[PDB]
């Protein structure tokens, strides 16, 4: 049973009968003690978390781990392959810079990445973008053959990944990779299924062989759809049932496949299967003669000399490269977690910032583009046994094997065989539509977050629909708390429980005694609101009765000077019967002292203020004396909450009516005390422990 | 004294025992049948909140008020003649379109407006926003003599006004004006000390006479000091020694002004007198043709007909009018707050934007430029005694004597004085650069919001600075709660009374239980923050434990097909002194049956994780029993909150690990009833009413 016995404690009497320990709190200049006081310990600890590899490759079990990694990374590395080709055209440059952004990134991830089961590449929305944002930089390029308007567009996409790795780079260095806190998974869903329509979108003129332009910013997936169905006509067949029969047969082995995951271990590569069946019928065929099918051309063996990013490129697409680099890391932080959380083994975000970025700037020097992880080849890479990220490594040789040796085939790969393969694995990110019923029954708050990200980023493109998210995800933290259901309580079962006044039955409240809460922080949107429910809640607004009680006492003292109330010690004589309704109306420049604190100690009578007053002045009457302020669930004031709530309690205050503040801890009254809250009228002494606490305060202090 | 004997409470127990009311709260089909539902006693009152004229006019005491409207709207009429001509400078029209943008609105609010004590007309920020959209539609028109360059500023002004009225009135229609609260006081006070920065700039072409070029968004105000400090050598002294003479005597004068107010009754207008002396001074001794003073031209005796707005210049600055919409709305209800709030009358922000929409359609029909109210000539209305807008009627009726008869005067008026003038009446906005010292040592959070303003303004832009600020200080509620500090808990004085365990000296923790505290709303870019302190707070990782105890529970059932473990009804036998340490490594698609939770039915002896496990099994021990959750301070819950606490009470329930959640109301649980949240293993009988509810429950659960 539950049985107490304890004084009355009053936050002020709490502290001075339970000492404090007194504990010092940090400041600057200790901050900066602690940052440049380096020792021989840190500076190891320090430069071990930037080489990670350092320190788990001379840890290597290599008796349980080599031969899983070696077939993990051939079986990543043959995807990565067809991935880095069919990438390259969601940017419309030559496919082999596709190959060369599936190669440097893995490198430098090696030897500066903390994860140990993704893989770094291309993925199709980081592609898309930089896309976009080649079509505009070569859209604002200054003015000084189809061979030479693709070499600008591979310059572009280099200095566009170049810059992109520098923004990375500086954010991992300058410490502040925990950015990825203010994108909500509803938001990352609408995101990720818009961008999911985008490049269905995209893979279209590669089915159909038809030749669009490059559309950019405001509406570009309608600008794609009119200029692919305005062509419609122009259609080659032959690609097209191809892409069919490709997209068909992936879509039902890719079922069959994790349908029966128990019988199958290392699981069906039909991707590469289906590739290998299309170019060697493509070939021998003809598929390049008998019709018209547009194929992956002559890729030239070798890697490319670097070059110099243009400056140009870099002052025309900064905020190109800032969403770029904020996605791309946003992606590839999400990815990760997944393995970490599953394996147990710590992730650091700045190192995945700095590892992120310095593969980056390597692939964009040797003219490929931007890099991350995608979540269906680190699931490959993770499903067939990756331990470390040598596997990583072996599938950097495989790509490195595919660029330098065997670049002669894949020539006559079809060109929609890519993009089919595309299309068949778009199925995990078009599901996430079936989440706009579960948010609404359990949310509509985050619904309202998912339907806007998704509207956001369809009509406005990748680029400037995450920023237009982030802001409207932000706007509904300010939604959740701007209309707090504000509540009277009272008492239950004559003990210290206090609910809500209108949910029970036999409720009690002590005669005069008001309890309000406010289930929420009061901030600057809140404050009005707040004000207008305390005062709806105790019935009549404390600046009109202080007005009129000045108004009367002007009155008093206007009749005292004529001699019409002589004041005894007690009650007015009041030596006429009736005066005939003189009422006095003040200027502007004068009206403000009616909002002064009455102080009537030039009288010795003590003027009730609730009885009656003579000569019919009405001054109307409150039954309330003390109010009581709930604020457990306020978790912080601002600026505007402090001036709006010292402005309440002053004017409640001076109409002789205690208020008490109940349910905050220390820290609360801490930051109070900075704000220039407390003076000779608010005192501290109206805080206290609980709401029974104030209410055996108020019961014992009236008689 | 505080005496409480009552039973132990489990927030279901607490519900068997208090008979809810059921309250049936209110759907949605009947929200839009309490709107349909009209009735003549709903639609006068509609009608009489749409006209308010019609409710204040017939109530008028023609014996109090008409002296002091007719005063007052003398006085703010003269006022309302000068700051026309001079913010029609800001746009760079001709002056005489800055009297018609003080008659029109000034007019319409007299039908449609809910204030008695503002005064409708242009103010200076709300001119320089205007002067830069018509600078920016300027510069965007399609191609097809001084006079011309200006009749076509005077169109787009007008324009971009009808295009601003429109949004206001549009926003007055949809029921919106609650949006005024997304702005704090920080963000007001940044704003506008930045904008009076912008004005002061603007202000320098005319008081040295020199020839600016239209600037436009990006960085308006360094090029206008650079483009006016370039041509320095230019200068017209004339116009900078009477600039600095009338700006000199109009400073000091209303210096004198307000240090002597007792004593001085309807105040000194020095800019009318200023005004008349510098006009008089300037004819007569002819300051046009013996130096080259710019002065106010011809102004047209009359009126001019009604244009049409082009359609151009409204695609081509929707951004900007809705910039001017909301700073036009939000001046106007700031200023109207305090004078209703001082005379005690209610404010209609919806009827507010319906009159100022209203009065800026029919203002820019007639060319005129956009109108709000200013806070100095509200200022003049109301100190000289204004009592209703009778006085804005006077006012209009002064500047329409001024057009009409009165235009050949005005035209020696030296067109630097009105410069000196409105650079004489930026005191109070920039005396706010003294609320960076209050701020910071009060807030720090508002502080930055301040700055942040501030910063963004000035190089922004008055329209683009304001929607970065908005979206800064959008961005401090996540900064306030993203870090909360967390806290333990422990009892002081063996009653019912829980406070941090750092904080006092003589706690005490029962033995087996942690109370932890976030003190803040759980949300996205909280909950792994929670979970880190949580799990460091407690000491252990659950899911650690769980994989351990599943991995010792997968050797033990190994070494008892081996017979090796023959199971008692207690104890483990182990005919083995000592195995040899084989350690078995699970594959991936395979390690997640480590997560699993225990069911340890096969064997009849109880596995008791805690005491020895045999052959030299370690299995880390853990001496919690029961964690209480302090959820007073939290808020609401989003969607990952609610997903990563489930996983937290999943990890805590699994390993045999007690949880109580802990100071919640009954609409938090009515919340987590539609998240799919209580299941067979987190069940509704966690939460309690108090702490010591919960450990009183624990204490009698154990022994
Ligand atoms: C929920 C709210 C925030 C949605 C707001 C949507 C607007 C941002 C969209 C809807 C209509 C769009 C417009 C629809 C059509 C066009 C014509 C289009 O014309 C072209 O130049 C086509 C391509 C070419 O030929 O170059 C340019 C974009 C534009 C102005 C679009 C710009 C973006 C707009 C205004
Ligand atoms: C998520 C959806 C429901 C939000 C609302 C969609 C609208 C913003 C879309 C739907 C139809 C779209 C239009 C469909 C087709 C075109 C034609 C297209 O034409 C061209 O690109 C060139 C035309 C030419 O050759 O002149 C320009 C965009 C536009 C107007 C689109 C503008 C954006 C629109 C109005
Ligand atoms: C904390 C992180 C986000 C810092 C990242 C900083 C970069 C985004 C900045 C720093 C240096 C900047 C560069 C400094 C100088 C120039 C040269 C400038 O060009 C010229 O002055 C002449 C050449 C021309 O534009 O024709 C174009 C922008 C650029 C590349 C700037 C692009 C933006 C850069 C890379
Ligand atoms: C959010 C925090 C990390 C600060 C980020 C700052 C950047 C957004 C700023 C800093 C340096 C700026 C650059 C400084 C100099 C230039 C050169 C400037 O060149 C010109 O004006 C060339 C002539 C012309 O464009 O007509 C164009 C803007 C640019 C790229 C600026 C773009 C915006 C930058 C990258
Ligand atoms: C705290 C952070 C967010 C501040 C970010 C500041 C930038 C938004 C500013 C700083 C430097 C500015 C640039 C400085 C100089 C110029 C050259 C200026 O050149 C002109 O065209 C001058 C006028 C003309 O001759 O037409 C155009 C604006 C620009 C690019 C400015 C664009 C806006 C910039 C990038
Ligand atoms: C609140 C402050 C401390 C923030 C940082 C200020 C900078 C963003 C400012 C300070 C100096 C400014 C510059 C001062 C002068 C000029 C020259 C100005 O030149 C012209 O307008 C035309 C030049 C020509 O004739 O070619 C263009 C803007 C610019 C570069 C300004 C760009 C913005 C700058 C770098
Ligand atoms: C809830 C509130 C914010 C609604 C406010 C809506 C306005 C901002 C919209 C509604 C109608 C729109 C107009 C509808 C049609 C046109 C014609 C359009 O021009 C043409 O189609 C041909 C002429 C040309 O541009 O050359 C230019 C934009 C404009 C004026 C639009 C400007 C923006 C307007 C006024
Ligand atoms: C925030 C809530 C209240 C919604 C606000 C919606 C507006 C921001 C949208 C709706 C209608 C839109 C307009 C619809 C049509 C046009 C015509 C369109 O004309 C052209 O594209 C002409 C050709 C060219 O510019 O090259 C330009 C955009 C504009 C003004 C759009 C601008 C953005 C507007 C005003
Ligand atoms: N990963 C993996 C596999 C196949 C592919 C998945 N996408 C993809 C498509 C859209 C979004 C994200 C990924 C491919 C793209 C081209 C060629 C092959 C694939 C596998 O072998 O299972
Ligand atoms: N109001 C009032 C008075 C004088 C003026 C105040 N500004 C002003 C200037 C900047 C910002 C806001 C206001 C004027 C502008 C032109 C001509 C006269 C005035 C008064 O008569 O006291």
């Amino acid at each position: 049973q539950y049985i107490v016995a304890r004084p009355v404690y009053s936050t002020n009497a709490f502290e001075e009968n339970h000492k404090k320990t007194g504990r010092h709190h940090k400041t600057f200049l200790d901050h900066l003690k602690v940052c440049c006081s380096c020792s021989p310990q840190k500076a190891k600890r320090i430069v071990l978390s930037l080489f990670p590899i350092a320190s788990w490759l001379p840890a290597y079990r290599l008796k349980e781990w080599l031969l899983s990694d070696i077939v993990s990374g051939i079986s990543t590395g043959i995807v990565a392959v067809l991935q880095g080709l069919a990438f390259a055209l969601l940017v419309d440059i030559p496919p082999v810079y596709g190959l060369y952004a599936s190669f440097f990134p893995a490198i430098i991830y090696l030897f500066f990445g903390t994860s140990r089961h993704i893989s770094v590449g291309p993925f199709p929305i980081l592609s898309m973008m930089v896309g976009l944002a080649v079509s505009g930089a070569v859209s604002k390029a200054v003015p000084d053959s189809l061979l030479d308007d693709e070499r600008v567009r591979v310059a572009a996409a280099a200095s566009v990944t170049v810059l992109s790795g520098i923004i990375q780079l500086a954010f991992g260095i300058l410490r502040i990779g925990f950015v990825v806190i203010y994108l909500s998974e509803s938001l990352i869903s609408g995101f990720t299924t818009a961008a999911a329509v985008h490049v269905l979108v995209s893979q279209l003129k590669f089915i159909f062989q038809l030749t669009v332009p490059s559309h950019t910013d405001p509406v570009s997936i309608f600008k794609v759809l009119y200029s692919v169905f305005s062509q419609i006509e122009k259609t080659n067949i032959a690609d097209l049932v191809t892409a069919l029969i490709v997209l068909l047969v992936v879509s039902i082995v890719k079922e069959i496949n994790q349908r029966f995951k128990d019988k199958l271990p290392v699981p069906i590569p039909i991707e590469f299967i289906m590739t290998v069946i299309a170019a060697g019928v493509s070939y021998g065929c003809d598929f390049k003669n008998r019709f018209k099918v547009a194929v992956v051309g002559d890729m030239n063996p070798g890697f490319q000399p670097p070059i110099t990013p243009d400056v140009e490129t870099f002052q025309n697409t900064v905020g190109d490269c800032f969403g770029i680099a904020m996605v791309a890391f946003a992606v590839a932080f999400s990815v990760a977690s997944v393995y970490s959380l599953k394996y147990d083994y710590p992730l650091d975000g700045n190192q995945e910032l700095i590892a992120l970025g310095l593969g980056n700037i390597v692939c964009g020097v040797f003219r490929g583009f931007a890099g991350s992880t995608a979540l269906s080849r680190s699931a490959v890479q993770e499903s067939t046994g990756g331990k470390t990220q040598i596997a990583g490594l072996i599938g950097a040789i495989i790509v490195l094997i595919v660029v330098l040796a065997i670049g002669f085939l894949l020539a006559p790969l079809q060109k929609s065989v890519l993009a089919a393969l595309a299309l068949g694995n778009l199925k995990g990110m078009l599901m996430q539509f079936a989440e706009i019923g579960r948010l609404w029954r359990k949310d509509k708050y985050d619904c309202l977050i998912w339907i806007m990200t998704f509207i956001f980023t369809i009509v406005l493109g990748l680029g400037l629909g995450l920023a237009a998210s982030v802001a409207f995800q932000l706007l509904t933290i300010v939604f959740r708390t701007q209309f707090p259901k504000c509540s009277t309580l009272a008492n239950i079962g004559r003990t210290n429980i206090y609910k809500n006044k209108k949910d029970y039955y036999d409720m009690y409240e002590p005669e005069g005694v008001k309890i309000f809460r406010c289930p929420s922080p009061i901030y600057f949107a809140n404050i009005g609101f707040f004000r207008r429910k305390l005062i709806d809640a105790v019935g009549f607004s404390p600046l009109r009765i202080l007005r009129k009680r000045n108004k009367a006492l002007r009155k008093i003292r206007k009749l005292q000077k004529q001699g019409l109330l002589q004041v005894t010690p007690k009650g007015f004589i009041c030596t006429v019967d009736t005066i005939k309704d003189s009422d006095e109306e003040l200027d502007n420049n004068q009206i403000e002292v009616l909002d002064q604190p009455i102080n009537t100690t030039d009288l010795p009578f003590h003027i009730d203020w609730n009885d009656d007053l003579p000569l019919n002045i009405e001054v109307p009457k409150i039954s309330l004396h003390s109010l009581i302020l709930d604020f457990s669930a306020v978790s912080f004031l601002d600026v505007s909450s402090v001036r709006g709530l010292k402005s309440i309690l002053q004017e409640f205050i001076r109409i002789k009516v205690d208020v008490y503040i109940v349910g905050t801890d220390d820290d609360f009254i801490e930051k109070l005390n900075r704000y220039e809250f407390f003076d000779g009228e608010v005192k501290s002494s109206i805080f206290f422990l609980t709401i029974h606490d104030a209410v055996l305060h108020i019961l014992m202090k009236k008689d």
